[PDB]
């Protein structure tokens, strides 16, 4: 029961988007293995999601967590990057699909980074790369990152589910020498894709 709205490039919405994700992209030290060797993005689309079902399910929790944190929602926008992407913008988010593996506990990640999330599209570590060259850092095929709203709450600061009387878990891991934050929730509800960008990663020559 979803349905997507183009954003013009010329648009204050799209653009804020697209610098968001332009800014937030680091140098990774794993010489880009993960989610390829970039500076900037090739931003194609960014497609706004609306569904009222999967929006009242959002803000409905939002308001639970606001009540147990001293009316403090503690919303950030941050990034999140899967094979799922096409999955959750109609389903939603669902924990029943999370990363059990993950390092803190089987959730669902995201990231201040914008480059960071760009790591998971193909895969966990990038996986084998894209489906049809088989690179993890490939310029031609098109990528896909969600841009979601997601209710943090009362965050636990470490290094399942969520630690007693909190609601999300806020990290630093420093991968390769490098320490960037992540943001785990554990119920599906505390988020909503709210924005779809299509994009892919410029050759930095
Ligand atoms: C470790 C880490 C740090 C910083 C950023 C990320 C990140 O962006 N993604 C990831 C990948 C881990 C992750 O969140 N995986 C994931 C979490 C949730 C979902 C998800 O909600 N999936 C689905 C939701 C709804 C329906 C689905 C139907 C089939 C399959 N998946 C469905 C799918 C994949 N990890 C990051
Ligand atoms: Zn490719």
């Amino acid at each position: 029961g979803t349905i997507l709205i183009d954003l013009s490039p010329d648009d204050k919405e799209f653009q804020s988007v697209e610098e968001e994700m332009q800014s937030t992209v680091r140098e990774h030290r794993d010489g880009g293995h993960a989610g390829g060797i970039f500076n900037r993005y090739n931003i194609l689309k960014i497609q706004k999601v609306c569904n009222k079902k999967l929006w009242e399910r959002y803000t409905h929790r939002r308001k639970e967590v606001s009540e147990e944190n001293h009316n403090h929602a503690n919303e950030r926008m941050l990034f999140h990057g899967s094979p799922f992407v096409n999955a959750i913008i109609h389903k939603g988010f669902d924990e029943r699909h999370a990363y059990i593996g993950g390092m803190f506990g089987a959730g669902i990640y995201f990231a201040e980074n914008s480059s960071k999330s760009n790591q998971y599209v193909y895969g966990i570590g990038g996986g084998t790369g894209c489906p049809v060259h088989k690179d993890r850092s490939c310029y031609i095929c098109h990528r896909q990152l969600l841009f979601c709203r997601v209710t943090l709450g009362k965050s636990f600061l470490q290094f399942a589910h969520s630690p007693p009387g909190h609601h999300s878990v806020t990290g630093r891991p420093s991968v390769n020498g490098l320490a960037l934050a992540e943001y785990v929730i554990y119920r599906g509800e505390q988020a909503y894709p709210e924005y779809l960008i299509t994009y892919q990663i410029m050759r930095p020559e």
